[PDB]
């Protein structure tokens, strides 16, 4: 769940 952390977003 990364959809509000643009630091992990490009992952998931």
């Amino acid at each position: 769940g990364x959809a509000s952390d643009p630091r992990c977003a490009w992952r998931c």
